[PDB]
């Protein structure tokens, strides 16, 4: 899901600039929800702005953004042109997990018939049903099934029982906040308190920005607890101030690179265009727009994937020297001594990510000579799997968010396990929760289907590997040999993205199928699972990986003339059993296509469709031989009329159950 | 593929019998497969059997034994009714691998065109290149494209160059396997030693069957090195009469005799005048032991195919296996086969599962009961992937190999690895004699009976059943897991009847097989326990139904795999009441807002689910650690009844190795 709103503080804004201020701002979030919207205005056609501030219009919408984009525009009642002075926008873009994604449940959710209290929350509230009944004997009733509706009708109730008759906005949010059980990030928006915003988050993201020509009165907003010029930021001598609330940070680089990320109880209030916490560093983020457009590609997959050579070089730079072969990660200096001591290392993550580590977990115990155990993060909880106070537990997460790798997290915490964050987002709840990290520094992915995460984590874990056996004698040639492969790497991939066309020729034999088994072993186990995960994410067809040993023992039957099957047969130690697998395949009418090496002659010559990848080292072929398949599935979806970017029930990183 | 000999010693049989004997014998070989079979046996028709001895005469034939069996009595040259007081008769069935199927390629195989020796090989001789250039040099004409045919052309060449006018034919066959590379368990026969046999074996299962009304010399056979006197064989004592079995598989003895002898890796066994050795290039010896199997264990019985029989007979195998094991009396666990490791295995800081398939799923299935009761690190392993990647191994680690057959290469030779490394290693096998039962310092023998059928069902639970027997023996002595040890016992009590109960919704598995019976696809998913009840049923319906069935996790669903979801695709899903019910609802709602219509495994007492969901499958509710027994007990019936809708056979493999290499 995705929070924006824009607060416009004495900087004249008409009805249109702020909507396409909304519109625009969930458009740079959409990708983290996209089965509705909404957004939530001031009504009224009066010409001086201060009389419309008492009248709350909403306008949501099921669909995409743009769905809601049209239906904002073209209606007879709103008149786009009123100039306001002052003005409180709220939106958001809903992942609908659950029940039917319809208007009624599309945020901002209200408080009643009139638009008293309307807010725009992520996460969920574990306590909503006793929350529910308490507020349906007092006298409210409910329209939604959604538990953020209860956040609506309470800060109502808490209006309608207060001492004073004039409690701040904060007071009001607070005593909601103290009912409410669970993760949640909340925006509120008043017609009593006009152009007064709150925002708190627990367990949630929410960052404030701020633009203003003018100068701010401080760079370090002090907390409060239950407000002079020496406490709130906002411009000196002028009034003239904007303000983003977001729950993500791509929403507000396009206006401004001055944010306050607040943090966990922390109830933000902007009164009299003057922000102030209660219950900070107003700072510069690292972040350019050209990181989160498109480009000249037609997608944001199509990008990322093509920008794997670069991604690959920032993810190795600073940290590889390739003159003397060492290898020096930053964020584990102050303990990769502790962590040689240790007595096994454990990967615990989800997805994409997880593959990661099954495609690095054979590198990682042979540089260690330690147990290396690589845990999906969901069943890792299920069985309270045992953890000592010797493992070292890594947590790989590209969004440092999601839901089952957080929770596992605080689970090895709690056992005395040392921690550490494979993470491309900084400040994220796993980057801060780890003893120590490693930003993977790809950059910001948009797809909702990892690719160059998924590229960057594997060299991220590589480089750790070469820091523990850079001790060891017996190892230094196999360090070198490793290294000249990561030098090398980035070349090797642009030659695999050159065979672009010739993918997609294949894809035009394929999309019509139903089904596609993709098999190998070894390095590249991890590839065809990771292969068909894309597949079955933004293609819809059914493609399963399967280990190429385990052909033998049962699923091979699966296998005919009509069923697609593709093959990974590298030049590594397992060739000889590749080829067996592949005799399998053929013994059985199958005509597969095979990810080969360019030299493998013999592959060549007896296989029609091949796919010709360069030569690596063993331990790095698995980022070439996983590309084409990148590269299939998008061809795959495009051939079948489907959206790269959007795949259907779905968005991007899992933050709630 | 099959080997099977029968010697009858002054025990007189007529020709008929000895050959209804063989005929037999390959029946009971016949579920492995094969694509041709033949027999070998003494020819001539003098009424005097001494005389007949000279003339070795070969049936052998493409196709199934019953037209093997006719061709036997539709010889208008043999007389059927010659008495013969010693006799040797060999038999085999083949499945090819170089060569294509032809009478010409069927076995045995001859030396040359007289019969002076014929062999029966199971296996293939990996230099069967080099050793036929050789003997063609020196002058042996081959007419087969058999590996197999060098082993009969190389026992007569080291027959035609002997040194002695006596030499044994142990020593011959000695000089011949000293030759060949590869896996091999072979039955020699010849003219030249009439009423001896030998048999040999290198990486391929050989065993003996004895029977005699006379006490016999010894139950255990020592082992001769390169003396043959009456305390160094076996023999019946006072009388000569004897009968003797040479087999592949114990399915083929056990109707004539329960007393075997397993032979080991390059054993050269021989019986000469009716008195058997075992020779070989504290004494070691090899045990005449006794096998607890029956003939009605291998028989369909009233049922119409052996994978019904298996999946209807599992309360009886559940039952089977823990007989002898679990004492409700006083909730106690005793599995004898660990009475003298128990002690180091509880000293162990790791538990490692190595298998392949089915018994791969047996560890997903019993993972977690196995950590909560052990409290150590438990890593489940595919044998395949294990070994591809060196996986660090040491000496404090317990290491278990599940293996319904005890022969899986991988498997097998993830024990080797194991070993090498100075793990404890630990067998759960379900076949006596087999490899991996007789490498590991310890095992347990499932005694599920043997499984006919091609794919696994009772050895799947009884895989999981002495798991959790072994989990139960772990944490005996932890007063704070008493109550929990209790429940689980009380649950194995009444898992029997539970399986009775589901067994007796096989109409409403039938509904679902005909929903399905178009389809191509089916998602099934599940969590915690019952993740590998979607991977071993989605193998099973893949296995035997042939359509694209696959495990999801439910807990990723939202990270990807929920793409496929919609009002077309098929999907099952597992939910059961224990602490991942909540998240499984949740599952649920996830599909179905996607416009999703699964088919819900569930507990027959879950009322909401029931009413909120339109086809469901009600089991009965058990301990959360046994539910996985009962919930994949359908998806075994789903993948028969859609089997037979589509007019496959069950019994029947398919899944062939890699084609004939025809040179
Ligand atoms: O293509 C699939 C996605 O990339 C998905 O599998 C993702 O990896 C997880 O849903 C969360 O992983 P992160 O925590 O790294 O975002
Ligand atoms: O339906 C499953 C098959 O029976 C197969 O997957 C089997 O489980 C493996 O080939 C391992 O065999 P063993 O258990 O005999 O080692
Ligand atoms: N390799 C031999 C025997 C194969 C077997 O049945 O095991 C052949 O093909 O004739």
């Amino acid at each position: 899901c995705g929070i924006f709103a824009y607060l416009n503080y004495h900087v004249p804004r008409t009805r249109r600039e702020i909507l396409e201020t909304l519109i625009k701002g969930l458009q740079r979030l959409e990708y983290r929800g996209y089965d509705s919207a909404g957004v939530g205005f001031d009504g009224g056609n009066d010409k001086d702005w201060e009389a419309n501030a008492c009248k709350i219009q909403l306008i949501k919408k099921k669909g995409k953004v743009k769905a809601l984009d049209e239906e904002v525009h073209k209606q007879q009642d709103m008149d786009l042109d009123i100039e306001f002075d002052v003005h409180l926008g709220i939106a958001h873009t809903r992942w609908a997990t659950h029940g039917e994604p319809s208007p009624v449940n599309s945020h901002p959710q209200r408080s009643d018939k009139n638009n008293e209290f309307i807010v725009i929350h992520n996460g969920i509230i574990t306590n909503y049903k006793d929350l529910k009944k308490f507020l349906e004997s007092k006298g409210y009733d409910f329209e939604s099934e959604t538990d953020t509706e209860t956040i609506a009708k309470l800060v109502k109730y808490m209006y309608d029982n207060r001492e004073s008759q004039d409690t701040s906005f904060t007071t009001l949010v607070e005593r909601v906040i103290q009912q409410l059980e669970g993760a949640f990030a909340l925006v509120f928006k008043s017609v009593h308190f006009p152009g007064q915003a709150v925002g708190t988050r627990r367990g949630s993201p929410l960052l404030i920005g701020v633009r203003s020509e003018h100068k701010l009165s401080t760079d370090h907003i002090p907390i409060l607890y239950r407000v002079d010029s020496t406490t709130c930021l906002f411009p000196v001598e002028e009034k003239a101030v904007e303000y983003y609330f977001a729950s993500d940070a791509s929403a507000v680089i396009e206006h401004t690179n001055r944010v306050i990320f607040l943090e966990d109880d922390d109830v933000a209030a902007v009164v009299d265009g003057r922000l102030s916490i209660h219950r900070r560093a107003v700072q510069t983020l690292q972040m350019e727009l050209q990181q989160i457009m498109k480009g000249n590609f037609s997608s944001f997959m199509q990008k990322e994937i093509f920008e794997q050579p670069e991604s690959v070089v920032n993810t190795m730079r600073g940290r590889v020297n390739f003159d003397d072969y060492t290898v020096n990660l930053g964020g584990l200096k102050d303990h990769i001594k502790e962590i040689q001591r240790c007595r096994r290392l454990i990967l615990i993550a989800c997805g994409t990510s997880y593959h990661a580590g099954v495609a690095t977990r054979q590198v990682l115990e042979e540089l260690t000579e330690l147990p290396v155990m690589v845990e999906l993060a969901s069943d890792f909880l299920d069985r309270n799997t045992p953890v000592f106070r010797d493992d070292v537990c890594f947590f790989l997460s590209q969004s440092g968010e999601t839901a089952d790798t957080l929770m596992g997290l605080r689970y090895c915490k709690e056992r005395g396990a040392l921690t550490v964050g494979i993470t491309n987002t900084v400040g994220s709840s796993i980057s801060r929760e780890t003893d120590c990290g490693v930003h993977i520094n790809a950059g910001p992915e948009i797809g909702v289907a990892s690719t160059k995460a998924y590229t960057s984590q594997f060299v991220s874990l590589v480089m750790f590997a070469l820091m523990m056996c850079d001790d060891r004698i017996s190892m230094q040639e196999r360090r070198k040999e490793i290294m000249l492969g990561l030098k090398r790497l980035p070349d090797l991939i642009k030659e695999v993205l050159s065979m672009d066309d010739e993918i997609q020729k294949l894809a035009t034999e394929l999309y019509h199928q139903k089904s596609v088994l993709i098999m190998g072993r070894g390095y590249h186990y991890a590839t065809c699972l990771e292969g068909a995960l894309k597949i079955k994410e933004i293609t819809y067809m059914h493609s399963e990986g399967i280990l190429a040993g385990e052909l033998k023992h049962g699923p091979l039957a699966l296998v005919d003339k009509l069923m697609p099957v593709i093959m990974i047969i590298m030049r590594d130690h397992t060739y000889a059993k590749c080829q067996n697998a592949l005799q399998q395949v053929v013994a059985r009418q199958g005509r597969p296509v095979v990810i080969c090496d360019k030299e493998d002659t013999e592959t060549i010559k007896n296989t029609k469709r091949t796919i010709k990848v360069p030569h690596s080292v063993d331990c790095l072929q698995g980022i070439l031989s996983v590309i084409p398949l990148q590269l299939l599935a998008f061809h795959l979806a495009v051939l079948r009329g489907y959206d790269v970017d959007f795949p259907r029930n779905l968005a991007k990183s899992v933050t709630v159950e």
